[PDB]
C-alpha cells in the first residue's frame, strides 16, 4: 500500500 513519507513514493506493493 502506497503512502509516501520516507523513501516511499507512488503505489509500491502492500
Amino acid at each position: 500500500t502506497w503512502l509516501k513519507k520516507r523513501r516511499w513514493k507512488k503505489a509500491k506493493x502492500p
